[PDB]
């Protein structure tokens, strides 16, 4: 997956005008757009057709996916239907239910994105014990995609370890978060980043610093 | 605590419009909660929640398994709520932080929380089944009064029921397709919650009419 400058937008802006025209500011920079539920659930799942017409970029639906199995075939059967290319699935309720995203996608002709460990600091709690043994189970199940956290730099190393270089690997918790871009990408293949640019005075200028501090990756 | 029609809960996870409202509009006199998910959200969008208000009576919970981060988690209860949802579905798993953020939510936009503890399938014994408890406690610490627990696993919804107290709200899935018993159920969750033995009955109201008759002194 050829991801732009190793950089995803994402895009959580929560209305349609707002969105699309900051994701065009920064359309030279980065050809990948992560869109979750707080646009969805604002706009309508017709935004990610509206997104691949205006932009022709690649649309990851972070859906953080987490049902039983039977659900899990639904949602990412609508999501797909909507013409995102890849899904965003938690690993935490277990393999039946990863097993039901990858069945749909590969249906569809689309990619499932395994979350292992999540930046926040309450992903401590019960999820960081579970991780490691999370991406062992993503490598027993064939995943080839993962996500992890930017904001524990030992903690994105040890997935990628387990997961291997082959591995396809993205990161959130850049920048608002405390993740630093430069060594996000010593781990991971490209970094996730939302309010650094969305939210920025100037998103353009934003993106373009991110980049310029990572020129050399 | 919300007065559930007859203790159950539809969860309506047909994936188009016609059918969606055609089948729960068959069981209004039997259910007045009905759980509206992605499956049907995705599919037809957040004014579903808008058209089941208008037509039924009923009240909506969108189960939506919120699980993202903290300030993520803010901005899906708010378009939720915003949309006409009387509560949302959270789990627990991702930590006291991000079911706070939910609660904040909630709190400020006058609706309710339900958190997810510990779910129904199969694979939920390999992570979250070990977790389950101490995110219950975390739930009653934290102030949650509404909770979801598994109807497939008898002596586990016993042990939530017991964690969260007599006062709280339980609602559980699982009954019908999963395996769950209907009165078994309703020995420690206040509703239960079926989807596809209604759903995909060749008569959705015959269907909820005879789980019900099955709990009549319940
Ligand atoms: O562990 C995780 C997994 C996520 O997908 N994400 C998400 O990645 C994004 C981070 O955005 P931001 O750069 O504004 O912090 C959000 O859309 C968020 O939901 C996260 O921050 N941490
Ligand atoms: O632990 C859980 C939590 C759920 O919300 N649910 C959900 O409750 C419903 C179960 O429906 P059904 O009766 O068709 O098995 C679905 O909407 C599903 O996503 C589940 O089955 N088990």
């Amino acid at each position: 997956m050829d991801v732009m400058n190793r950089l995803i937008l994402a895009m959580d802006l929560m209305n349609r005008d707002d969105a699309l025209r900051v994701t065009g500011e920064v359309r030279e920079y980065i050809d990948t757009v992560k869109i979750g539920y707080p646009l969805v659930l604002s706009e309508g799942m017709d935004i990610i057709a509206e997104f691949r017409k205006r932009f022709g970029c690649r649309i990851i639906a972070d859906f953080k996916v987490a049902d039983i199995p039977e659900t899990n075939e639904k949602i990412c059967r609508a999501t797909f239907k909507a013409g995102a290319d890849a899904i965003i699935v938690h690993g935490f309720p277990g393999a039946d239910s990863v097993r039901a995203c990858l069945n749909v996608a590969e249906e569809m002709g689309r990619e499932v994105f395994l979350l292992t460990e999540m930046s926040h600091p309450g992903a401590e709690m019960f999820i960081q014990g579970a991780a490691d043994e999370i991406a062992r189970m993503g490598v027993d199940l064939g995943v080839k995609n993962y996500v992890g956290p930017s904001t524990r730099p030992e903690r994105l190393s040890r997935l990628r370890e387990i997961i291997g270089q082959d591995s396809f690997l993205i990161s959130p918790g850049v920048g608002a978060q405390g993740g630093d871009p430069g060594e996000t990408l010593r781990f991971a293949d490209a970094e996730i980043v939302g309010r650094s640019i969305y939210l920025a005075d100037n998103p353009a200028a934003a993106a373009a610093g991110i980049i310029e501090s990572i020129k050399d990756l």
